[PDB]
C-alpha cells in the first residue's frame, strides 16, 4: 500500500475501502486518497476539490433511537442554513441497498472545536473570546426561531477554524454530560424552553474563560449543589413554577448564598461578568433571552441586528432507512 493509510478500490471502483486499523472505512471513489482520521476522517471531494470531515456512524439501523436520532441529525442540518451552524456537505450512498447497515455523513471541514481549544490551555485575546460567544448567540438565534433547541450544547459541539469562525453541530433534541444541563432540566418538569441552551452558553463561557468546567458534578444532585453555591438559593416560591415534587427538594436544601463570579473570578472582563450573571440564573422566567444577550454591551462592537438572520420557516418508522437513501441520491445522482 502506497498511501500510509491503505486504500483499496471497490465495487467497480466506484467505492475506496481506507483501513483505518481493522475498523474500515467505505466511501465513494470521488474522496481519493489521502484521508486524514481525525469515527471521523478529514478528506477531499475531488469533482468539488472542497475539503469535509466525514463521519462514520457503524450500525445505525440496528436500534430504533439511534436510527431517529441520525434521521434527524440529518434533516435538521439540512434544514439549516447559517454560517454558525455545521452544514451537510455529503451523505454517502450505500455501496449495495440491501446491506444498507453503516452510514457516512460529511460535513464541512472545520480544525478543530471549542473543548480541545480549552484543554489545550492556549490564551485568546479578548476579542475572539467575544467572537466566540458572539457566533454561538448568533447561530442558537436561529435555531431557536426554527423552533429548535439544542439541548445538548458543549465545548465539543463548537467547531472553530483557524479563522476563529464558529460552527454549531451535534443536533437533536428539540421541539452523558449533566455540567452544562439547566436547573429547570435536572429537576425534569418536561415543560422546557430556550432558556436551557442560554443556560448552556453562560457555563460554557465561563468554561471558556476559567479553563476548568463551572459545574463538575459527579451526579444528579451534586450538580445542583454546585449551582446552588454559586447562584445562591432561588426566592421562596417566587422563584418556582416546577412540580412540587422538586419544589420540596429545593426548600429542604440549606441555604446558599450567592457568590460574587467577579470576586471569584476577578481576572475576566466586566462586561462579560455581567452578561453571565445574566445568563445563570435559577429561574428560566428571569434568565436573559438570545436576542437581550445579543444585544448586550459586552457585544456591542459585533452587535449587528441586519446581519443576524432567523429561520425564514420553521421545522416539522423503520425504513427512514429509505428516506436517508433518498437523500443520499439527493447528494449523489450518479448512483
Amino acid at each position: 500500500g502506497i498511501e500510509n493509510i491503505p486504500a483499496t478500490l471497490s465495487h467497480g471502483g466506484r467505492f475506496i475501502q481506507y483501513n483505518i486499523f481493522g475498523n474500515i472505512f467505505e466511501v465513494t471513489a470521488k474522496y481519493k486518497p489521502p484521508i486524514m482520521p481525525i469515527i471521523v476522517c478529514s478528506a477531499m471531494n475531488s469533482e468539488t476539490n472542497e475539503s469535509v470531515a466525514i463521519k462514520k456512524i457503524a450500525n445505525a439501523f440496528d436500534n430504533k433511537i439511534d436510527a431517529k436520532r441520525t434521521l434527524r441529525e440529518i434533516k435538521l442540518l439540512r434544514h439549516m442554513d447559517h454560517e454558525n451552524i455545521v452544514a451537510i456537505r455529503d451523505i454517502i450512498p450505500p455501496p449495495l441497498r440491501n446491506a444498507f447497515n453503516d452510514v457516512y455523513i460529511a460535513y464541512e471541514l472545520m480544525d478543530t472545536d471549542l473543548h480541545q481549544i480549552i484543554r489545550s490551555n492556549q490564551a485568546l485575546s479578548e476579542e475572539h473570546c467575544q467572537y466566540f460567544l458572539y457566533q454561538i448567540l448568533r447561530g442558537l438565534k436561529y435555531i431557536h426561531s426554527a423552533n429548535v433547541l439544542h439541548r445538548d450544547l458543549k465545548p465539543s459541539n463548537l467547531l472553530l477554524n483557524a479563522n476563529c469562525d464558529l460552527k454549531i453541530c451535534d443536533f437533536g433534541l428539540a421541539r452523558v454530560t449533566r455540567w452544562y444541563r439547566a436547573p429547570e432540566l435536572l429537576l425534569n418538569s418536561s415543560d422546557y424552553t430556550a432558556a436551557i441552551d442560554v443556560w448552556s452558553v453562560g457555563c460554557i463561557f465561563m468554561e471558556l474563560m476559567d479553563r476548568k468546567p463551572l459545574f463538575p458534578g459527579r451526579d444528579h444532585v451534586h450538580q445542583l449543589r454546585l449551582l446552588m453555591e454559586l447562584i445562591g438559593t432561588p426566592s421562596e416560591e417566587e422563584l418556582e413554577f416546577l412540580n412540587e415534587n422538586a419544589k420540596r427538594y429545593i426548600r429542604q436544601l440549606p441555604p446558599y448564598p450567592r457568590q460574587s463570579i467577579t470576586d471569584k473570578f476577578p481576572t475576566v472582563h466586566p462586561l462579560a461578568i455581567d452578561l453571565i450573571e445574566k445568563m445563570l440564573t435559577f429561574d428560566p422566567r428571569r434568565r436573559i433571552t438570545v436576542l437581550d444577550a445579543l444585544a448586550h454591551p459586552y457585544l456591542n462592537s459585533l452587535h449587528d441586528i441586519s446581519d443576524e438572520p432567523e429561520c425564514t420557516i420553521p421545522f416539522n418508522e423503520e425504513q427512514m432507512k429509505e428516506l436517508i437513501y433518498r437523500e443520499a441520491l439527493a447528494f449523489n445522482p450518479e448512483y
